């Protein structure tokens, strides 16, 4: 009686994974937009995960009715390798997603993305082939033997891969299935993911929703008068310097030159410059003196807001970065957004981020060099540079999505990984202890709740994948609501 309402539920949720890994995959082969490395591997995933709540319907459904194996030996056999086959792509294709992603990330490469699609399709094929390849002694080992039950004094046909005579070989396959489908693939996952949280991490900040003109008051004009008037300064070309006085990394000493020798000329009273940091203290009163030479010099030796920065960068006309080392250029990136232009030198992340149209260069070091950029902005300046600032906006905001989708992408794969670990560490110990102790026979009520939850925890993880997928993107909701 209740009993034809408790399978009902395992149908629900059965529809539910095989609808939502169909749709994904139907997706990832239809939708242009969505074909990327990263899609194909979770497709790989999909197909994996419908193989697997495939196989599975059949051993539950009959476990549940009736208590002989239905199905014969290829019944016996096929459905350990298909099911195995699964738990490889499953944990193995994690693991290159998460290899993706510190690719894509801590190595971005991608000079001829040409061949990346193809070689997606090559390593997911091998996975496949691999894991079908470590699959294959399921079915050998699994064969069809006559079980008395106790319960019941009958004999029925069972499929049965545990010998009872030789103890040795379960222990080594026990012991190999942790370690190659949970241990090594979730450690070299971890590796992957310290790096890339190490990167995460110089990303933090860039966030395309606060960096925006849209929260700025009035004209670039107007606002950056108001700017120079509450400092005591008359309009003119404004320079902006954000940056920790350091002498090794930050160029606080290469701009502070730069003025000195830009002091000695007529077009220093064009150019009013704002040195915004705390740090070494002889660099600080090196500031400080030119702040009380010049009357075209501000000082800011105080901590302040993301939103304080934010004004600022849209009232200045430049952003000085003269840094003989910046791996990512997160100030450029946040400044050009609100249309300040980038005068900065040509290292590492800075060279990519700025091209001709979208700044000025200088070689590092050279503070001569770095006046003379100072003193070309002055004379663009006579002209107008809405132009160069609306390109400025655009090629910052272009990466600035592509620094968040990705970072979006990593946690979505970490999700996943969680999931699955969750899932799987259950199914993993009770397989080594039965390794061990399956000539014994154990009825303890703990080892049935052990048993029936891993099964359903491992199951959920098939159906969870895709409405997992349906929470953590914009851009797949969509689609997938299209579809229903
Ligand atoms: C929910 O589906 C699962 C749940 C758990 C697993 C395990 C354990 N289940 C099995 O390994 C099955 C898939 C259990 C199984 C074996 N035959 C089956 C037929 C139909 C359904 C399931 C099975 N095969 C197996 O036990 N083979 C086996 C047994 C003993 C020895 N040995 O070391 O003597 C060697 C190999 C645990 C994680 C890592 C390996 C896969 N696999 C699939």
């Amino acid at each position: 009686g209740i009993l034809y309402v408790i399978p009902a539920v395992y149908g629900v949720i059965i529809l539910i994974g095989l609808i939502g890994n169909i749709t994904l995959i139907k997706i990832f082969c239809t939708v242009k937009s969505m074909r990327n490395v990263p899609n194909l591997f979770i497709s790989s995933l999909a197909l994996g995960d419908l193989l697997l709540l495939i196989t599975c319907a059949p051993v539950d459904a009959s476990r549940y009715l009736a208590d002989r194996w239905l199905f014969g030996r290829i019944g016996c056999k096929l459905i350990p390798f298909i099911q195995l086959t699964s738990v490889g792509v499953k944990v193995f294709t994690l693991t290159a997603l998460s290899a993706d992603r510190y690719k894509a990330i801590v190595r971005p490469m991608d000079i001829q993305a040409s061949h990346a699609l193809m070689k997606a399709c090559l390593k997911a094929a091998f996975i496949w082939i691999i894991s079908m390849l470590l699959a294959i002694p399921e079915a050998v080992f699994s064969d069809l033997h006559p079980f008395h039950e106790e319960s019941t004094n009958q004999t029925f046909i069972s499929c049965a891969p545990y010998p009872h005579s030789n103890e040795l070989h379960p222990k080594i396959h026990s012991m190999a299935s942790f370690l190659v489908f949970y241990v090594i693939p979730l450690s070299i996952i971890s590796v992957y993911y310290y790096f890339i949280a190490k990167n995460l991490i110089q990303s933090a900040g860039i966030d395309c929703s606060f960096w925006n003109e849209s929260y700025l008051t009035g004209s670039r004009d107007e606002r950056k008068k108001s700017l120079l008037s509450k400092f005591g300064m008359d309009e003119g070309v404004t320079f902006m310097f954000i940056g920790r006085f350091d002498r090794g990394q930050k160029g606080v000493d290469v701009l502070l030159k730069a003025i000195e020798i830009l002091s000695s000329k007529k077009e220093f009273q064009e150019m009013r410059f704002i040195i915004i940091g705390k740090g070494d203290p002889e660099l600080e009163g090196w500031a400080r003196s030119l702040e009380e030479k010049h009357g075209n010099v501000k000082v800011i030796t105080e901590m302040l807001s993301r939103e304080f920065v934010r004004e600022l960068y849209g009232s200045v006309d430049f952003v000085i970065i003269p840094s003989y080392f910046e791996p990512f250029g997160l100030v450029a990136l946040e400044a050009m957004c609100l249309g300040a232009i980038p005068i900065a030198s040509a290292v590492g992340g800075l060279r990519d981020i700025i091209t001709n149209e979208t700044g000025i260069l200088v070689k590092a070091g050279d503070p001569g060099e770095l006046a003379n950029a100072i003193l070309k902005a002055l004379e663009l300046s006579r002209s107008d540079l809405s132009k160069f600032r609306e390109n400025c906006k655009k090629r910052a905001m272009s990466f600035s999505k592509q620094i968040e989708s990705e970072k979006r992408l990593a946690k979505t794969v970490l999700v996943f990984v969680g999931l699955f670990a969750f899932c799987w560490l259950p199914n993993h110990v009770i397989y080594l202890y039965r390794s061990y102790h399956y000539s014994e026979v154990d009825t303890s009520m703990l080892h049935f709740v052990t048993s029936i939850c891993a099964r359903l925890l491992a199951f959920t993880n098939s159906c969870v994948n895709p409405f997992a997928l349906y929470l953590l993107s914009k851009s797949f909701r969509k689609q997938f609501n299209t579809q229903l």
